[PDB]
């Protein structure tokens, strides 16, 4: 919950 990617997603 900050724009991550497909595997690391926050």
């Amino acid at each position: 919950x900050x724009f991550x990617n497909q595997y690391v997603a926050l």
